[PDB]
DNA sequence: TTTT
C-alpha cells in the first residue's frame, strides 16, 4: 500500500520541470500518475517545487483547511503551480485537461511522523 | 470522488 505522503508525492509533484511544458502536459501527466485509471479527477494541481522545500510548507502558516481541520499550512512563498482542469470532452477512459501555469501560496495538510504533506489542499 |  502505498503510503499517504507517497501518494501525495505522486499526485501533487512534478519537481523536474520548473513549470508546464505544453498545453498537453496535464494530460501527459495525469495520466502518467495513473489519475485517469477509474478516477476521471476533476482536477490536480502539480508543484514544480523541490520536495524537500514542499514539506517545508509544513512549519510554515498555519492555515485552516478548506475543509475545516486546523492542520493545514499556507505556503509562505509563491510556488509555480501548473493546475489541470477537468474539460467537459474528456470521457473516461480518454481524459482531457486544461494545463494552467501560475506561480501562487500553496496550502497542504499535514501529518505524521515526520510531518509532511498527505493532502494538497489550496492555492492562492 | 471535493485534491487527507
Amino acid at each position: 500500500k502505498e503510503t499517504a505522503a507517497a501518494k501525495f508525492e505522486r499526485q501533487h509533484m512534478d519537481s523536474s520541470t520548473s513549470a508546464a511544458s505544453s498545453s498537453n502536459y496535464c494530460n501527459q501527466m495525469m495520466k502518467s500518475r495513473n489519475l485517469t485509471k477509474d478516477r476521471c479527477k476533476p482536477v490536480n494541481t502539480f508543484v514544480h517545487e523541490s520536495l524537500a522545500d514542499v514539506q517545508a510548507v509544513c512549519s510554515q502558516k498555519n492555515v485552516a483547511c478548506k475543509n475545516g481541520q486546523t492542520n493545514c499550512y499556507q505556503s509562505y512563498s509563491t510556488m509555480s503551480i501548473t493546475d489541470c482542469r477537468e474539460t467537459g470532452s474528456s470521457k473516461y477512459p480518454n481524459c482531457a485537461y486544461k494545463t494552467t501555469q501560475a506561480n501562487k501560496h500553496i496550502i497542504v495538510a499535514c501529518e505524521g511522523n515526520p510531518y509532511v504533506p498527505v493532502h494538497f489542499d489550496a492555492s492562492v
